[PDB]
């Protein structure tokens, strides 16, 4: 199948993906949460910031990546051909407390997707301290993998500002227009065949009704598993006939089981892999997200339920052309309820060749970040960098009893490290 380019329609409107549609309606009150945006915010520290150089690098990226010039207009998405160069706002701050107040303001801003730009990038100079770079990107337009690609290019361009990259020979707009993305065969039937075996989302203790949260604010807990333990864990996984993702999903689900009203539950898995329709498809920015339900059914031993989860994961992956968005509608109809939410999410950026993403010695040193997703209470995100497994839980703090998420994270980290070191649980 040869890829079909349409350069004459590069700036014409094109349809939103299912995920993008869900994000847009997620700005309003929903069945599982109040309205909230969908952006991704990171604060960097830069010693000896050269603003002119950073501005050059960032504007080159805007010109290079069509979806940085994209907007949502009249219920569709559209790439703007020419946008005014981004002149980086710079704040002059005297104390880190002043910088914190700016961080808090920018980290919870509302990106209006109808007016370019659907991003924000500002800098803050702190007297006698490294300068701050506050970057806000929207998952409505750039998925998790895309933001790793963009952040690595930003870091690379700032370190080596003399290098010029050749233009990209393929666009996200054309990718969505390809025939493969318009072909559901037995996948819809296969999912419908097991609606009666998909339990609800984790029944975690709440401190209030999630709909009674008018302005959801996300918080982050982050951790890492050292490279020696991550290597050993992946080896134990292989010996146990499990993928690394299945092990992490199984360790996480064990903690979630201990807290939930029912031990069995269903998670929503966020994946980023792309159909290989063009040899450079993995270099571009866009929304390639696929959503897939995965159910945890505990057994006698952790290993049994992990192996059972792996098998289910392998089968489910063979039917991702039917997204979890549709399966949740099918579940709601079979159960005669208005909606079946899945607000507990696992997001994996493993296996995408982004080695040394946010590497230790980066000039743009990440120090603080947060991400928001509508209709999601708890989002466990993972990626690998420098041989190390890095993870973070993004969650609506106000939803849960004080100390609860912090305690689950503590238990999860402890269980993760012990199973990497101790052969007992296997
Ligand atoms: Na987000």
């Amino acid at each position: 199948q040869p890829f079909v380019h349409s350069p004459e329609d590069r700036y014409q409107p094109f349809a939103l993906t299912d995920v993008q549609q869900a994000y847009l309606v997620g700005r309003q009150p929903g069945f599982a949460l109040g309205g909230v945006g969908s952006h991704f915010f990171v604060e960097f520290e830069i010693a000896d910031l050269d603003l002119t150089r950073l501005e050059t690098v960032w504007n080159r990226l805007i010109a290079r990546h069509d979806m940085l010039r994209a907007i949502v207009r009249d219920g569709q998405q559209q790439v703007l051909e020419q946008t005014p160069p981004w002149v980086i706002p710079a704040h002059t701050l005297h104390t880190p407390e002043e910088a914190l107040r700016v961080r808090e303001k920018l980290a919870h801003q509302v990106l209006n997707p109808e007016v370019w730009p659907v991003f924000d990038l500002q800098v803050g100079y702190v007297d006698g301290m490294p300068a701050r770079l506050w970057l806000c990107l929207d998952n409505l337009l750039l998925d998790g993998l895309s933001m790793q690609i963009l952040l690595a290019e930003l870091e690379h361009g700032y370190r080596y500002p003399q290098q010029l990259l050749p233009p990209l020979p393929v666009t996200f707009r054309d990718y969505l227009q390809q025939p493969s993305l318009q072909s559901n065969p037995d996948s819809l039937a296969w999912w419908q065949a097991q609606l009666d075996d998909i339990p609800p989302a984790p029944a975690l203790p709440l401190r209030c009704l999630p709909q009674e949260v008018e302005t959801p604010r996300f918080a982050r807990l982050n951790g890492a598993l050292d490279s020696t333990r991550w290597h050993r864990l992946k080896k134990r996984a292989a010996d146990a006939h499990l993928t690394p993702s299945a092990v992490l999903l199984s360790v996480w689900s064990t903690v979630l089981s201990a807290w939930s009203a029912q031990p069995e539950f269903t998670l929503n898995l966020t994946l980023f892999d792309r159909r290989p329709l063009h040899p450079q498809i993995n270099q571009i920015l866009g929304d390639f997200t696929s959503l897939m339900l995965l159910s945890w059914h505990p057994g006698e031993s952790w290993l049994h339920s992990a192996q059972s989860l792996q098998q289910r994961l392998s089968q489910n992956l063979n039917h991702r052309d039917v997204s979890a968005i549709r399966v949740m509608r099918q579940l709601a109809q079979r159960q005669n309820v208005p909606a079946v939410p899945m607000p507990v999410v696992f997001t994996s950026a493993l296996g995408f060749e982004q080695d040394n993403f946010l590497a230790r010695r980066n000039l743009l040193k990440p120090v603080w970040g947060i991400s928001q997703t509508p209709q999601v209470w708890l989002d466990h995100q993972i990626y690998e960098s420098e041989g190390e497994l890095r993870f973070n839980w993004d969650f609506v703090a106000a939803l849960f009893p004080a100390g609860q998420v912090e305690r689950q994270f503590e238990q999860y980290c402890a269980l993760l490290n012990r199973m990497a070191e101790d052969e007992s649980g296997w």
